[PDB]
DNA sequence: CGATAG
DNA sequence: CTATCG
């Protein structure tokens, strides 16, 4: 119903937090009877897939292995497919009592007595400091992983955006709406130095990633563009914002 | 003054 | 080498 949503990591201290690998699957909320997607609609898996799920809710990601998102998404969006290989990788037991580790223990005992259920408890590792998190992320991207998830253990499960569940990657990518053009200095005078962009993060400039043709023929105001970035600024806006392509 | 993309 | 942002 009310799905706990993750923010992006900005620089908060995470000493004592619980980190895990960020899985590139499909979000699924188990309400004790149905698998509910982020859009609020129920999935339609084969009968017997959820037959050995617990009668209480579970929040997790429908996942199989690395680099398989397209295969997963295609499999779950159908009503004539095989879900073998797809499991619900659980990252919290929404309605249980205690800290994160005590809530997950509830689902762990269910797996003990239901070993053929297609469920997996996501390992949660204790975080020392920011350097440790970057280290864990560093080796995850090496194995082909996508990033790291950081969770405040003592926190509870709440719906909506939360500062206790943060995404951590080395290179993010998003989209924004071009709002304004800014003339460049020196050898970019009379043409584009940076564009103004707008999205859920507010307004900010993008000055890098532009060819010379892009600077002579910049993207129209109101156009949706894509851009990479790593980390955020003290103002709370994308850092190292690099233009990629249009649309 | 430093790091990045062109 | 030259520009953007950090
Ligand atoms: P990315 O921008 O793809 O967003 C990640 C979303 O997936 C959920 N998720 C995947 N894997 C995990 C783990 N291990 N822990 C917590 N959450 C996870 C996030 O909740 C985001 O919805």
């Amino acid at each position: 119903a009310d799905l706990m949503l993750a923010q992006e990591y900005k620089g908060q201290d995470i000493a004592g937090w619980a980190m895990s690998e960020k899985l590139d699957g499909v979000r699924a909320y188990w309400d004790g009877k149905h698998l509910i997607s982020r859009q609020g609609y129920a999935f339609t898996p084969p009968k017997g897939f959820t037959a050995q799920f617990p009668p209480y809710p579970l929040d997790g990601e429908l996942y199989s292995g690395r680099g398989q998102f397209e295969q997963i998404s295609a499999t779950v969006r159908s009503v004539s497919s095989d879900w073998r290989g797809i499991r619900l990788h659980v990252f919290d037991v929404p309605k249980a009592q205690g800290n994160l580790y005590q809530r997950l223990a509830v689902a762990t005992q269910w797996l003990k007595t239901h070993p053929n259920a297609p469920i997996t408890i996501i390992p949660q590792i204790k975080v020392r400091d920011r350097r440790h998190a970057m280290d864990f992320l560093k080796q995850i991207e090496a194995q082909g992983g996508e990033g790291v998830m950081l969770r405040q253990p003592e926190s509870r499960y709440s719906g909506g955006r939360s500062s206790q569940l943060l995404k951590l990657k080395s290179q993010y990518d998003d989209e924004c709406t071009v709002t304004r053009h800014y003339e460049g200095k020196g050898r970019n005078a009379g043409r584009l130095g940076a564009v103004g962009c707008k999205n859920r993060h507010g307004e900010f400039r993008i000055g890098s990633g532009f060819k010379d043709k892009d600077r002579d023929n910049p993207p129209k105001i109101g156009t949706l563009i894509t851009y990479r970035y790593r980390g955020f600024t003290r103002k709370g806006t994308p850092k190292f914002a690099t233009f990629v392509r249009v649309r």
